[PDB]
């Protein structure tokens, strides 16, 4: 349940020992950027049982680890769209863009607004922030997943690949969910814990 007893410098690296050396985000993700960040979310691991906050762990790392490419990447790979849904009080700034960034590659105005506001910096005229500091980083991963995934964990490993894209369940990227689903079951395995029931979607 405290991730830095759980989460150890040999199951962090286990991850980022893969694909280096030259990835833009080899020196950039630390364990002790995410313990700095875990600090800040209280919630975090801790929705029920030891158990239920050691699947949310491995669930994190999980999606973290396919959407990063085991750390390989801090940013979306395509960077012209400002990813702005204008309709809002997180107004879009000028010129920036809310592509994808950090360990869950969190995008949007209406996304990178409220993080900030609950990090401490200016989401919306700063986005790139998230890309240049790993504790900022970090925290808008564990600040995403405690705003739209966390009340899924209880449903099943499953239920928050849903909760993350739309476009990888129901037959349509299955390479991509058991990608997901095959990090979920290692990690659970490493962490000495079952891994519960609706896996896939």
């Amino acid at each position: 349940x405290x991730x830095x007893x759980v989460v150890s410098d040999a199951f962090f690296n286990g991850i980022k020992n893969q694909a280096g050396s030259g990835c833009e985000g080899k020196n950039f993700y630390t364990r002790s950027a995410f313990l700095s960040a875990v600090n800040a979310y209280p919630g975090f691991a801790h929705g029920g049982t030891e158990v239920e906050g050691k699947r949310e762990i491995a669930a994190f790392f999980a999606h973290v680890t396919h959407q990063t490419g085991h750390f390989c990447y801090i940013s979306e790979i395509n960077k012209s769209n400002a990813y702005c849904d204008a309709s809002n009080r997180w107004p879009c700034a000028a010129g920036q863009k809310y592509y994808g960034r950090g360990p869950l590659q969190i995008s949007w105005n209406y996304n990178y607004g409220p993080a900030g506001r609950d990090i401490g910096f200016n989401g919306l005229a700063d986005p790139n922030r998230v890309a240049q500091d790993a504790v900022i980083a970090f925290k808008t991963a564990l600040w995403f997943w405690m705003n739209n995934v966390h009340r899924l964990m209880p449903q099943g490993f499953g239920a928050t690949i849903r909760a993350i894209n739309g476009l990888e369940c129901n037959g349509n990227n299955p390479a991509q969910m058991n990608a997901r689903v095959g990090y979920y079951k290692q990690y659970c395995q490493q962490l000495r814990v079952d891994p519960g029931p609706n896996l896939t979607c």
